[PDB]
């Protein structure tokens, strides 16, 4: 699935996304743009041999299962394919994790280069 600005923010608001962890709802609509182009199916390879998937971009090598990442983590105990769906639940709770775990939103480099210290609520700007 594509989805819009105003229907991401809605899900990720339902999903208790907003505000978390001290990051506005904003920060949140920002990262899924620049990670994404807010497509649940998005994939890229890492040198490394890990794979990022979904919206979020949630990386192989700690968070979920591909079959493919060897002598790797699975911390949000669920197969990558799952981060693919249409329904943002699996990546949303999978991401609570992340951004709790010390770093905070520089866990998404594309959020640390293009949203850090920028006028984030500028991407809920409209939406009811
Ligand atoms: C809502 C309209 O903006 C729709 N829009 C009309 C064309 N716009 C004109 C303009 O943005 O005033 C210029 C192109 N636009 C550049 C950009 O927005 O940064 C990229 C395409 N956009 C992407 C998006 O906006 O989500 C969709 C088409
Ligand atoms: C021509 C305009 O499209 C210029 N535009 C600024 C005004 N936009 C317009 C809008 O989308 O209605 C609203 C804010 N915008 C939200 C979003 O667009 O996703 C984020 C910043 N954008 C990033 C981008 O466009 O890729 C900068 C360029
Ligand atoms: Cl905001
Ligand atoms: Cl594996
Ligand atoms: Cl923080
Ligand atoms: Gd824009
Ligand atoms: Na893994």
């Amino acid at each position: 699935k594509v989805f819009g600005r105003c229907e991401l923010a809605a899900a990720m608001k339902r999903h208790g996304l907003d505000n978390y962890r001290g990051y506005s709802l904003g920060n949140w609509v920002c990262a899924a743009k620049f990670e994404s182009n807010f497509n649940t199916q998005a994939t890229n390879r890492n040198t490394d041999g890990s794979t990022d998937y979904g919206i979020l971009q949630i990386n192989s090598r700690w968070w979920c299962n591909d079959g493919r990442t060897p002598g790797s983590r699975n911390l949000c105990n669920i197969p990558c394919s799952a981060l693919l769906s249409s329904d943002i639940t699996a990546s949303v709770n999978c991401a609570k994790k992340i951004v709790s775990d010390g770093n905070g939103m520089n866990a998404w480099v594309a959020w640390r280069n293009r949203c850090k210290g920028t006028d984030v609520q500028a991407w809920i700007r409209g939406c009811r």
